[PDB]
DNA sequence: TGTATCTT
DNA sequence: AAAGATAACA
């Protein structure tokens, strides 16, 4: 196999696979990559599932779609590799961050892997992108698959931390039994929107007060 | 030059 | 659906 897809999250959504729309979905992304470049690449669709098992997801971030530069989206949302500088949006989380919470420090570099480790599950409401076209590829399937990750995490979790960054996140919302799980809402944090309250949000610190009030241990946001 | 959300 | 307006900052 191409061990793309994290076993433990494998097991609980492989039933998406074979319905019609998912395989229209995938069929129309490799239209795509004949034509034009998307992002992220293949192999990096589903990184948000190779970081923590399912059980252990503790707080789930939703964003809009993928980065749609070169060598940036890697499958976790707002995360880049080394050495590609943090982008915009990223830079306005730190941002927020540092205000937010005290010990926080810009870590140098834009990979998020070590937030997905403590079990903070970095989503995108749709996973691909055509390249220099932001939300490009919406409309097309994505958002019934990730539909399938939060009614699964819904209804088999209790007291997730939802943040939805983003008109597109939070229409997620609904799906969510808000007397079972906690859902902040917020502006997406690209320049394009993050005056219009991402700063200020307080989300980090709150996710964290939510956390300790349920007997769970906090995100340690800069572990990175 | 570039990185959402609203109105028509 | 999508063009354009609104929006803040580099
Ligand atoms: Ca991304």
């Amino acid at each position: 196999g191409s061990h793309m897809f994290g076993e433990s999250w494998k097991k609980h959504l492989s039933g998406e696979f074979g319905k019609p729309y998912f395989i229209k979905l995938m069929g129309f992304v490799a239209e795509e990559r004949k034509h034009y470049t998307v992002y992220p690449p293949p192999h990096q669709v589903f990184t948000w599932t190779q970081m923590c098992d399912i059980k252990d997801v503790k707080v789930v971030i939703l964003g809009q779609d993928p980065y749609h530069g070169p060598n940036q989206a890697h499958g976790l949302c707002f995360s880049v590799q080394r050495p590609v500088p943090p982008p915009p949006s990223l830079e306005n989380i730190y941002k927020e961050l540092s205000t937010d919470i005290e010990d926080f420090v810009h870590p140098g570099h834009g990979d998020l892997s070590g937030w997905a480790k403590q079990g903070v599950l970095l989503l995108n409401a749709v996973l691909t992108v055509r390249a220099h076209q932001a939300n490009s590829h919406k409309e097309r399937g994505w958002e019934q698959f990730t539909d399938a990750v939060v009614s699964w995490l819904n209804q088999n979790s209790n007291g997730l931390v939802f943040l939805l960054w983003g008109s597109y996140a939070q229409k997620k919302g609904s799906a969510i039994d808000r007397k079972r799980h906690h859902v902040l809402q917020t502006a997406h944090p690209s320049p394009l929107s993050v005056y219009r309250g991402f700063f200020g949000c307080r989300h980090f610190s709150k996710t964290n007060e939510l956390l300790q009030k349920s007997g769970k241990k906090p995100i340690d946001w800069k572990e990175l």
